[PDB]
C-alpha cells in the first residue's frame, strides 16, 4: 500500500459541465462572411458541397444484403452512403463499433443492421426465431427519444415477431414481462439503476448486444452515468466470459478516437468518422449573436430577428422555432403574429392559398384546443409536452402534410418525433436548470438534435439553420456545430457516488480495486491523452505513465468522503472497504452521499410528519434551490392551501421545497413558471428519496416512522392525502363522485356493508351506485389468521395464513400485488420481524401460509400485532392481534454439561491391540469430547446419550460401545439406526472395512425385503439400518427371536426425531425400551445427537442417568467454528441467487483462499452454474486455475472415466461439482480428488449434504430455500439440513478453525442467529402420525384395549414433552389431569379413525381387534388411508388402467415433490403417454406418479430427477399391488385380481399389457421383434428351444449380447405344474374341497429376478389361484416363493348340485409369459 494524498475535487472538476470548452481555438469552413448589425452580429457558414464517391464504395441496394435481413427495410430500395460504408462491419462481423456521423445521417439503421445480425443467429430454420434466447439493450439519452425509438423499431421488427418495449421512468421492480421483450429501450440513468441492484444477471443474462446512442453525452453533466454503465458492462463481460457487442453512435466531435478506446473498438476495423459532408441534407447555417445587455431590449431584438428570417420563406417553406419553456411557445407564436400583422400584414397568406390550398384543411381540423384553434386558420401552430395530449399528435399530422407553415415547439419535439422542417430557428439558448437553481446555457445534446432537424431528407436539397444566442462568450456553438467541441470526462464530479455503487456491487472491495476500476473509465484515457487539462504535469506522467498516484489519490479522496458520510467503512491502513446498509440503500436509490449523512443525522424513531417533510427538504439534491423574489407571493398562497404545517420555516429554500411537495400531492395548479420547473424537479426525485428513507427506517425496525414514510411514498405516487377516500386511487372513477363520498362523515370500510342501492342513496347518484360497488370490491383486501406455538422461552413459531378477499382485475392490479408482513410489539414501537410478500395473479384467491419466528421476553406483553400493509395502495392494511394471555412458555432448559479439560486420552487406553490398530495410524489421541465420554461408553454396560455439534466425531463414540460389546460377547449383536439412508450406506462402508475386514465380525446392511433382512439380522454382529426397515422388522418382535436378543442398540442423530419422518424413529426407540424392561436382560441404548437444549428429556426417555448423559454446547466443538450470516434483501429467489454469485467468490478469497471449500446450492442446475461462475470469476481475477493444486496430467487418468464434458472442464480448472445426475462412481471420484487436495472447491446440491464423506475448511451455504411446486412457493431448508451442512466445515487434523458463511434472505437472518449459536430444541410429531403404529400394535396384539394404548404412550418421547411444552401440542394447561385428558382424547380419536377406516373393531368401548384391512396395512407397511382408499375404489370391474390410477393415488406418493417448472414438463409427458387423464392438475403428486408410472411402462427416458422419482415410486409399487390383490381376493373378484397380478409383472419388466413378450429380452427392439414375428417367433420359449447357430442367425448379435440374452433365459421360470382334487369322489355340498398343487422346476434356483429397468432386486413370487371364469369368482388364493420345489395346499367350500367348472391359475409377479392355466371340474 503506497502513500496517499488528499485532493481538492472542486478544483479538478470541469465546473461548467457540458458547456465546457477545452477548445481554446477555432476555425471556419470556406464561407466565412459575417454581417455586423446594431445590437447583434451575424455569422454565416455555408453548406458543404458533397464529397465525391471514393474508389468503389457504391450504394448497397437492399437486395444485396442477406435474405433474412431483407425484412425490416420495406420502403428502402438502396442504403444511405453511411449505411453502405459499414454494412459489412455491422452485419458480417461481431466487432465493437464507434460510428461518428452528423445528426440525421441515419445512424439508426446502422444500429438496426447490428441488431438484425444478432437476430440472424437465431433464425431457427422453419420456426420463426429463437426469440427467448437473446436480448438487446438500446441506451438512448432522452426519455422522449426512447419512446419513439420503441415505436419505430417495432414497426421494423414485427415481421420478425419481436418485442421491443420501453424501460424508463421510475417503475421500481419492473415487470417480469421484460422476459417477453427482446429489445429493451432505455435511458442511461435507468440502466445504471437497474445494473446497480446486483441481481442484474436476471436481465442481462441474455444481453448479447448493447448500443450507446448519442454517446457524446459523455461530455455532459450526465456523462459519468455513461462511464459507469460501460465500465460496469465491460467488467461483467470479463467475469461471465460471455461476449457482448458494444456499438457507439456519436456526433462528429473531437476526442472520438478516445471514445473508441473506451468502447474497446479496434481503430482499423470498427472506427468510422464522417465529417459534415455526409449530412442527410446539406446545411446552410446562421449563428446570430446579440451584443446588447439591456434585458427588455434584448428580447425585442431577438423577436425582430426571428421575424425577418421567417419571411425569407413565404410560400412553400416550413420553419420550426425551438424555444425553452412550455409556455414560451405561445408568447412567441402570437408575438411573430403580432410582428407580421403590424408591419402591413407582412407576407401574410403564408399559406399562399387565399382560396384554401391548405386553409380548407386547417379550418376543418380547427376544433382542437386553446392556442391551436387560435393559430390554426392560417399557417401558425404550436407543440409542447404541456399535457396537450392528442392535439400535438394531430399537429404532427398537418405539419407532415406541409399544411402548417410555422410551428414553434419545445425541445421535446426534436427528440420525440420524426418531423424535419426545411429551415429551423433556435431562439435564445438560455434554459432554466432547477438543479443548479438558476439559468444556464443549454445542453450540447439538445442543440445538436434539433439543429439536425433542418432539411427534410426527401423534400429538400438544402436546409437553413438559424441559431440565435448571445454574442458574448458564444462561438462555443460554432465549434459545437462544426466538428470542434471536444468530448471530456466529467467523472470527478460524481466520483464518490460512482465509487459507492461499485463497492456495494462487490466489484471493488478496496482501494487497490478502486484504482483498477478508474482504469476502465473514460477519465483514465483522457488523463493520459491530455494530462494538462486534468491537472497533471508531463513530468508526473513521464515517471508514472499509468497514473497510479492520481487514481489512488482520486480514490482515497472519494473514499474519505464516503467514510465521513457513513456509506462505507474505510481504514487508512489496509485500504479495505466495508459496505454499510446506508451505502447499500444510497447506491440502490441513487441518492448522493451528502444526503445520506443528513438523513442519518436527522431521522429518529419519534420523527413527526411535520419534521419528516423538513428532512426531505434538507436533501442535498436540492442544495442549489433558492426562493426567488418573483415567486414569494405564489409560495405564500400555496402554504395556506396545503395541509402539513411548515413550522419555523419562513421562505427559505427548505420551506419552498416543502410546500412544493405538498402542492404536488394536493394537485394544486401553479402559474409561476420558475416554480413549476422546480416542482417537477423535486417531485420526480421525491419517489426515490422517500423510498430510501423508508428502507433506512424499515431496517432499524422503527415502527411509527416506517408507517409514516411508506404512506408518504404512496401519497407521492398516488397524488392524494392519506385522509382522502381510497377510491381516488382508481383512475376511471369520476373525481366529483369521490369528493361526494368524502363530504359525508363516512368511513370507507362501511361501503363493504352496502349494496349498490344504499350506496346510490348515500351519494344521491342512483346511476353511479353499481360502479362504486364494483370498485369497492376491486380494492385489495387481505384476511389474516394466525397459528402460534412456543419453541423456547425466548421465541415462538408463527404460521400466518393470508387469505385474499377481493376481486382481481388485471387492468387494476396487473400481474401482482405486493405487501409487507410486519410484526410489532405492544406499543407498536418496534418491528420485531418483517418480510415482503408477493401476491401473484395466478394464485389470487388462494390461501398463503407464511411461517416465521418472533422473539419474546419473560415479563410477557398481552399482545403483539401483525400488520399486512400494501406496498402501493393507500389505506390498504389489515391488522391482527396475537394474544399472549393464555400462552404457556416451555420449561427453562438445564445448562449444558461442562466440558472437562482433561488430559487427552491416548489410543493405548483401548487395551486391545487389534482395536488400537484401526485408530493409531490416523491419530495419537481422542478429541476432548471423545476422552470425556470414554470411561462411560467403553468401561460400562449402561445407557448413554452423546450430544455434540455435528462433526465432533460422535461416530467413534458408538464404536467404543461396539468394541466393548465385541469384548463381552463372541458373536455379539448390535443394531445401528440412522434416520438417513445415505448416512447408513456411509457407515456401512466405514464399518465393514473396520469390523469385517480388520476384525472379521459380520457387518450387514438391511434392505427393502423382509426375508433376506431376517437372515442378515441372523448372522450379523453389526446391523446397519434406517428406521422404517427396522420398524417393519421389530413390529413382530414377539415372533422374531433375533430382535429380542440384541445386546447393543445404537441411535444416531436422535435430534432428527423432531423432523420429517421423525415419528418412525421415535416409535422404534420406544419399542426397544419396552422390549428391554419386558425381557429382564437389558438392551444397551446408546444415542448420539446434535447439541440439544432439552437433552434431559431424551435421556429420561431412553433410560440414561444424568451422569451418563453428555450434552455439550455448540461453542465447545473440538474445532472452533467461525460462523457468518449474510442477508440479502431480495424477495425474488432466482434474482437473490444470482446476486449471491460474487459474494460466494469473495467468501472463498477472504475466508479460505488456500484451504478446501464446499459450496452448497439449492439444486442440480445451480451446481453446474455456480462452479462455472467461480471459474470465470477466477480467470477475470487473472488467477485462472488458482483452485487447481496439481498438474493437468495428474488428473487426466481419473477424468477419462467421467462422461460429463463440463465436469471434466471444471475439474481441470480446480472446481468440482456434485449433483444427483452423476453416477455414484462419478461422485466418489470427485470426492476423492477433493480430499486429496488436488481440487480446492466442490459445489454440491443440498440433497447431497447427507451423502458426502468429505470435509472443508470453509462451508458456504448459498441460499436456504427451495421451490415447492405443490404450494407455488419457496420454502425454508429444515434446520437439520443446515446443521448438517455446517458440520462439514470441520478438519480436526489440519485446521485450527472451521468457517461457515450462510447466505440467506434477510427475512431468514434472525432465525439462523438463534438456532445455530445455541443448542437446538426438539419436539415430537408422533401425535400427527399415530394411526399406522396403533394399527400395527393392535394387529400384533400388543394393544388390546384403550388402556394399553394409553400405556403405550407412556414409553414415547411425546409423553415427556407434553408437560414441558403444552401449547406446542395444543394442551391447554399442564396439570396431570390435562395430560391424561389429552392422552385419552388422543387415543380415542386415533382408534375411532382406525375403526371408521375399517381397520379395527371397537367392542364394549374398551376392547379393540384387527380386521382384514388393518392386517394387510400392517403386513405391507402401507398407510391406513391407502387401504381405506383401495377398498373404497376397487370393484369387480377394474382393469389394469384403473389399477394404475388407484395405486398412484396412494398416500405414500404424497411426498413425491413438484419442482420448478415441472408442470410444463409433465404437461408434455401427458401428451406422450398411452392413457390420458381427465381434469389433471399438474402440481398434484398423484397425477405425476401416474404419468411416471406410464412413462416407465413405455420405456421412456426422462429428466434425471424424474428418474429418481420414478425410482422412489417403484420402490413401493410392488407392495401396493400385492395389497390390491389381497383386497380384491377378499371380495372374491377374479378378473381384477388377475389384472393386478399382471400389473406386478408388467411393472417389473417395464412393458405394457399387449407389448410383445420379447421385450423382456435384453437388446431387443421393435426393429428386432418385427423380423421375429415374420418367421414365427413370439414367445420367450420360442427362442429358448432354438438351437445355438439358428438362434443368433435370426438377427444381429454380439458375443456379449447373446451372453446376456442367454443368461436371461436361464433365470426365466421353467416350471411344470401338477394338481389333484383330494377325495374327488366323496365331496358334498357345503363341505370342504382340497386342491393340492405340486410345483417343481427343472433347474436349481440361484440368482435374483432379472429386471434391468426395475431398480430393486426382487425374488420370484407366485400366486396359485382357483376361480370360476363364468361368474368372475375368486374361490381361493395362495402366495408363495418356491425355490427348487414345494407343496401348495389350498381349500374352499363346495357349492350345490354336483358338477361345477373351475380354473386353476399360476401367476408370476415378475415375468410375462409364465402364466399357466388348467381347467377342471368337481362333484
Ligand atoms: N427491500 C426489502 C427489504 C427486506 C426484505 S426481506 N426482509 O423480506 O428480506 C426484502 C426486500
Amino acid at each position: 500500500l503506497a502513500p496517499r494524498q488528499v485532493l481538492d475535487l472542486e478544483d479538478l472538476v470541469f465546473t461548467q459541465g457540458s458547456h465546457f470548452m477545452a477548445n481554446k481555438r477555432c476555425q471556419l469552413p470556406d464561407g466565412s462572411f459575417r454581417r455586423q448589425r446594431k445590437g447583434y452580429e451575424e455569422v454565416h457558414v455555408p453548406a458543404l458541397k458533397p464529397k465525391p464517391f471514393g474508389s468503389e464504395e457504391q450504394l448497397l441496394p437492399v437486395e444485396k444484403l442477406p435474405k433474412y435481413a431483407q425484412a425490416g427495410f420495406e420502403g428502402f430500395k438502396t442504403l444511405n452512403r453511411i449505411q453502405s460504408k459499414l454494412y459489412r462491419a455491422a452485419l458480417e462481423t461481431d466487432e465493437n463499433l464507434l460510428l461518428c456521423a452528423p445528426t440525421g445521417a441515419g445512424k439508426t439503421n446502422v444500429a438496426l443492421m447490428c441488431m438484425l445480425r444478432e437476430i440472424g443467429k437465431h433464425i431457427n430454420m422453419d420456426g420463426t426465431i429463437n426469440v427467448d434466447d437473446f436480448k438487446i439493450i438500446y441506451i438512448a439519452p432522452m426519455r422522449s427519444l426512447v419512446q419513439e425509438m420503441v415505436g419505430s423499431f417495432g414497426k421494423r421488427l414485427a415481421t420478425y415477431g419481436i418485442t421491443v418495449a420501453e424501460l424508463t421512468g421510475d417503475h421500481q421492480l419492473c415487470k417480469e414481462e421484460i422476459s417477453a421483450t427482446q429489445i429493451i429501450v432505455c435511458t442511461p440513468e435507468k440502466w445504471d439503476i437497474i445494473t446497480r441492484k446486483g441481481g442484474e444477471r436476471t436481465y442481462t443474462q441474455l444481453v448479447r448486444l448493447i448500443i450507446l446512442d448519442e454517446i457524446h453525452l459523455l461530455h455532459d453533466d450526465r456523462g459519468p452515468v455513461l462511464e459507469a454503465l460501460v465500465a460496469r458492462a465491460i467488467r461483467n463481460i470479463e467475469m461471465t466470459q460471455e461476449d457482448v457487442r458494444l456499438i457507439g453512435l456519436s456526433a462528429t466531435l473531437p476526442n472520438y478516437e478516445d471514445v473508441a478506446t473506451f468502447l474497446r473498438v479496434d481503430p482499423a476495423k470498427g472506427l468510422f468518422y464522417f465529417d459534415n459532408s455526409f449530412r442527410p441534407v446539406p446545411l446552410e447555417q446562421t449563428y446570430v449573436g446579440i451584443t446588447e445587455k439591456k434585458a427588455i431590449k434584448r428580447f425585442q431584438i431577438m423577436n425582430e430577428i426571428v421575424y425577418e428570417k421567417i419571411m425569407e420563406h413565404a410560400g412553400k417553406n416550413q420553419v420550426l422555432v425551438f424555444v425553452h419553456s412550455r409556455k414560451e411557445t405561445g408568447k412567441t407564436a402570437r408575438a411573430i403574429r403580432d410582428m407580421c400583422l403590424e408591419k402591413d400584414t407582412l407576407g401574410l397568406f403564408l399559406r399562399e392559398g387565399s382560396a384554401s390550398t391548405e386553409v380548407l384543411r386547417t379550418e376543418a381540423e380547427q376544433c382542437k384546443n386553446l392556442e391551436l384553434k387560435d393559430l390554426l386558420p392560417y399557417g401558425f401552430a404550436i407543440h409542447h409536452a404541456g399535457m396537450t395530449r392528442v392535439d400535438r399528435t394531430l399537429v404532427e399530422d398537418l405539419f407532415a402534410d406541409k399544411h402548417i407553415q410555422v410551428l414553434v415547439s419545445t425541445a421535446t419535439l426534436a427528440w420525440g418525433v420524426n418531423l424535419p422542417a426545411h429551415t429551423v430557428i433556435i431562439k435564445g439558448t438560455q434554459v432554466y436548470s432547477p438543479e443548479k437553481g438558476r439559468w444556464t446555457e443549454l445542453g450540447a445534446l439538445d442543440i445538436l438534435q434539433m439543429l439536425g432537424r433542418a432539411g427534410r431528407p426527401q423534400y429538400d436539397t438544402k436546409g437553413e439553420g438559424i441559431l440565435i444566442t448571445s454574442h458574448g462568450e458564444l462561438q462555443y456553438y460554432l465549434s459545437l456545430l462544426n466538428q470542434q467541441l471536444p468530448i471530456e470526462s466529467q467523472m470527478v464530479s460524481k466520483l464518490p457516488d460512482m465509487l459507492n455503487a461499485e463497492i456495494v456491487l462487490g466489484n471493488v472491495q478496496n482501494a487497490k480495486d478502486a484504482v483498477n476500476w478508474l482504469g476502465y473509465a473514460y477519465l483514465y484515457i483522457r488523463m493520459l491523452r491530455s494530462p494538462t487539462l486534468y491537472g497533471i504535469s508531463h513530468d508526473d506522467l513521464k515517471g508514472d505513465p499509468l497514473l497510479d498516484q492520481r487514481r489512488l489519490d482520486l480514490v482515497h479522496t472519494a473514499a474519505l468522503m464516503l467514510d465521513k458520510n457513513n456509506l462505507v467503512k474505510y481504514d487508512k491502513k489496509t485500504g479495505n472497504f466495508q459496505v454499510t446498509e446506508l451505502g447499500r440503500i444510497a447506491s440502490h436509490y441513487y441518492i448522493t452521499n451528502d444526503t445520506v449523512q443528513t438523513y442519518n443525522q436527522l431521522l429518529k424513531p419519534t420523527l413527526s410528519e411535520i419534521e419528516l417533510f423538513r428532512v426531505f427538504s434538507l436533501s442535498s439534491e436540492f442544495k442549489n434551490i433558492t426562493v426567488r423574489e418573483e415567486e414569494k407571493l405564489e409560495l405564500q398562497k400555496l402554504l395556506e392551501r396545503v395541509p402539513i404545517p411548515v413550522k419555523e420555516s419562513i421562505e427559505e429554500p427548505s420551506a419552498k421545497i416543502n410546500v412544493l411537495l405538498q402542492a404536488f400531492i394536493s394537485q394544486l395548479k401553479l402559474e409561476g413558471f420558475a416554480l413549476m420547473a422546480d416542482m417537477v424537479y423535486v417531485t420526480q426525485l421525491a419517489g426515490r428519496l422517500m423510498r430510501a428513507i423508508f428502507e433506512i427506517v424499515l431496517n432499524r425496525g422503527w415502527a411509527q416512522l416506517t408507517d409514516k414514510t411508506l404512506n408518504l411514498c404512496k401519497m407521492i405516487d398516488k397524488r392524494m392525502w392519506q385522509s382522502m377516500c381510497p377510491l381516488r386511487q382508481f383512475r376511471k372513477l369520476p373525481e366529483e363522485v369521490v369528493k361526494k363520498i368524502e363530504k359525508k362523515n363516512f368511513p370507507f370500510e362501511r361501503l363493504y356493508d352496502l349494496n349498490h342501492n344504499e350506496i346510490g342513496e348515500l351519494i344521491r347518484m342512483p346511476k353511479m351506485g353499481k360502479t362504486i360497488h364494483k370498485y369497492v370490491h376491486l380494492f385489495p383486501k387481505l384476511e389474516l389468521s394466525v397459528h402460534l406455538q412456543p419453541i423456547t422461552r425466548s421465541t415462538l413459531k408463527v404460521e400466518l395464513t393470508i387469505t385474499p378477499d377481493f376481486q382481481w382485475d388485471e387492468k387494476v392490479h396487473g400481474s401482482s400485488e405486493a405487501f409487507w408482513i410486519l410484526v410489532e410489539d405492544v406499543d407498536s414501537e418496534v418491528i420485531l420481524h418483517h418480510e415482503y410478500f408477493l401476491l401473484k395473479a395466478k394464485y389470487a384467491q388462494d390461501e398463503h401460509l407464511i411461517t416465521f419466528f418472533v422473539p419474546v421476553f419473560e415479563p410477557l406483553p398481552p399482545q403483539y400485532f401483525i400488520r399486512v400493509v400494501s406496498d402501493r395502495w393507500l389505506s390498504c392494511e389489515t391488522q391482527l392481534p396475537v394474544s399472549f394471555r393464555h400462552l404457556i412458555l416451555p420449561e427453562k432448559y438445564p445448562p449444558p454439561t461442562e466440558l472437562l479439560d482433561l488430559q487427552p486420552l491416548p489410543v493405548s487406553a483401548l487395551r486391545n491391540s487389534a482395536f488400537e490398530s484401526l485408530y493409531q495410524d490416523k491419530f495419537p489421541f481422542f478429541n476432548p469430547i471423545q476422552t470425556q465420554v470414554f470411561n462411560t461408553v467403553y468401561n460400562s454396560d449402561d445407557n448413554v446419550f452423546v450430544g455434540a455439534p455435528t462433526g465432533s466425531g460422535k461416530t467413534i463414540c458408538a464404536e467404543f460401545a461396539i468394541l466393548r460389546m465385541l469384548l463381552q460377547s463372541s458373536e455379539g449383536r448390535c443394531v445401528y439406526i440412522t434416520p438417513m439412508e445415505a448416512l447408513a450406506e456411509q457407515v456401512y462402508m466405514d464399518w465393514y472395512e473396520k469390523f469385517q475386514d480388520r476384525l472379521n465380525k459380520k457387518v450387514v446392511l438391511l434392505t427393502g425385503e423382509t426375508s433376506t433382512d431376517l437372515k442378515l439380522l441372523g448372522k450379523g454382529n453389526i446391523i446397519i439400518s434406517t428406521p422404517e426397515k427396522w420398524d417393519i422388522l421389530s413390529r413382530r418382535w414377539k415372533q422374531r427371536k433375533n430382535v429380542q436378543n440384541i445386546n447393543l442398540f445404537v441411535v444416531d442423530e436422535v435430534h432428527l426425531i423432531g423432523g420429517e419422518n421423525g415419528p418412525v424413529l421415535e416409535v422404534i426407540c420406544s419399542r426397544m425400551r419396552y422390549i428391554s424392561s419386558q425381557i429382564e436382560r437389558p438392551i444397551r441404548i446408546v444415542a448420539l445427537s446434535s447439541s440439544l437444549s432439552n437433552a434431559k428429556d431424551v435421556a429420561h426417555w431412553l433410560g440414561c442417568s444424568a451422569t451418563s448423559t453428555f450434552n455439550f454446547h455448540p461453542n465447545v466443538r473440538p474445532v472452533p467454528l467461525e460462523l457468518h450470516i449474510q442477508g440479502f434483501n431480495i424477495s425474488h429467489t432466482q434474482t437473490r441467487l444470482l446476486s449471491m454469485a460474487k459474494p460466494v467468490y469473495h467468501a472463498i478469497t477472504k475466508h479460505s483462499p488456500k484451504k478446501p471449500v464446499i459450496v452448497f446450492v439449492p439444486s442440480r442446475k445451480q451446481t453446474r452454474l455456480t462452479a462455472i461462475d467461480i471459474l470465470t470469476t477466477c480467470a477475470a481475477d487473472i488467477q485462472r486455475q488458482r483452485f487447481l493444486h496439481c498438474t493437468e496430467k495428474d488428473l487426466i487418468p481419473y477424468l477419462e472415466k467421467l462422461s460429463d464434458s463440463t465436469l471434466k472442464e471444471t475439474l481441470l480448472n480446480g472446481v468440482g461439482y456434485l449433483h444427483e445426475g452423476l453416477s455414484p462412481m462419478e461422485r466418489r471420484l470427485v470426492e476423492q480428488l477433493f480430499s486429496s487436495g488436488a481440487i480446492q472447491v466442490v459445489v454440491a446440491s443440498r440433497s447431497l449434504c447427507w451423502g458426502m464423506n468429505v470435509a472443508a475448511h470453509l462451508v458456504i451455504i448459498m441460499d436456504t430455500q427451495y421451490y415447492n411446486g405443490k404450494i407455488h412457493a419457496y420454502v425454508d431448508y429444515p434446520i437439520y439440513d443446515v446443521l448438517q451442512m455446517v458440520g462439514h466445515a470441520n478438519r480436526p487434523l489440519q485446521d485450527d478453525e472451521g468457517r461457515c458463511v450462510i447466505m440467506c434472505q434477510g427475512s431468514k437472518k434472525d432465525f439462523f442467529k438463534k438456532f445455530l449459536y445455541e443448542p437446538l430444541p426438539v419436539e415430537s410429531h408422533l401425535d400427527h402420525c399415530m394411526h399406522d403404529h396403533f394399527n400395527a400394535e393392535i394387529v400384533t396384539k400388543t394393544i388390546e384395549n384403550k388402556q394399553d394404548a394409553v400405556d403405550y404412550l407412556t414409553w414415547t418421547f411425546l409423553y415427556r414433552r407434553m408437560t414441558q411444552n403444552p401449547n406446542y401440542y395444543n394442551l391447554q394447561g399442564i396439570s396431570h389431569r390435562h395430560l391424561s385428558d389429552h392422552l385419552s382424547e388422543l387415543v380415542e380419536q386415533t382408534l375411532s379413525d382406525l375403526e371408521q377406516s375399517k381397520c379395527i373393531s371397537i367392542e364394549d368401548e374398551m376392547d379393540v381387534a384387527p380386521l382384514n384391512l388393518g392386517m394387510i396395512a400392517a403386513y405391507y407397511y402401507i398407510n391406513y388411508t391407502t387401504i381405506e382408499l383401495f377398498s373404497m375404489s376397487l370393484n369387480a370391474k377394474t382393469k389394469v388402467r384403473g389399477l394404475i390410477e388407484i395405486i398412484s393415488n396412494a398416500a405414500e406418493y404424497e411426498n413425491i415433490p413438484i419442482r420448478h417448472h415441472e408442470d410444463n414438463l409433465l404437461r408434455q409427458l401427458a401428451q406422450k403417454v398411452p392413457h390420458k387423464l381427465n381434469n389433471p392438475k399438474f402440481n398434484d403428486p398423484h397425477v405425476k406418479t401416474n404419468l411416471l408410472l406410464q412413462a416407465h411402462l413405455s420405456r421412456m427416458q426422462l429428466s434425471a430427477e424424474l428418474q429418481s422419482d420414478t425410482e422412489e415410486i417403484l420402490s413401493k409399487a410392488i407392495r401396493l399391488i400385492q395389497a390390491c390383490v389381497d383386497v380384491l381376493s377378499s371380495n372374491g373378484w377374479l378378473s381384477p385380481a388377475l389384472a393386478a397380478m399382471e400389473l406386478a409383472q408388467m411393472v417389473t419388466q417395464a412393458m405394457w399389457s399387449k407389448d410383445s413378450y420379447l421385450k423382456q429380452l435384453p437388446h431387443f427392439t421393435s426393429e428386432h421383434i418385427k423380423r421375429c414375428t415374420d418367421k414365427g417367433v413370439e414367445s420367450v420359449f420360442d427362442i429358448m428351444e432354438m438351437e445355438d447357430e439358428e438362434r443368433n442367425a435370426l438377427l444381429q448379435l454380439t458375443d456379449s449380447q447373446i451372453a446376456d440374452v442367454a443368461r436371461f433365459c436361464n433365470r426365466y421360470p421353467n416350471i411344470e405344474l401338477s394338481y389333484e382334487v383330494v377325495d374327488k369322489d366323496s365331496i358334498r355340498s357345503g363341505g370342504p374341497v382340497v386342491v393340492l398343487v405340486q410345483l417343481e422346476r427343472e433347474e436349481e434356483v440361484t440368482g435374483p429376478v432379472i429386471a434391468p429397468l426395475f431398480p430393486q432386486k426382487r425374488e420370484e413370487g407366485w400366486w396359485v389361484v382357483i376361480g370360476d371364469a363364468k361368474s368372475n369368482s375368486l374361490i381361493s388364493i395362495k402366495r408363495l416363493t418356491l425355490q427348487q420345489k414345494a407343496k401348495v395346499k389350498l381349500d374352499f367350500v363346495a357349492p350345490a348340485t354336483g358338477a361345477h367348472n373351475y380354473t386353476l391359475y399360476f401367476m408370476s409377479d415378475a415375468y410375462m409369459g409364465c402364466d399357466q392355466e388348467y381347467k377342471f371340474s368337481v362333484d
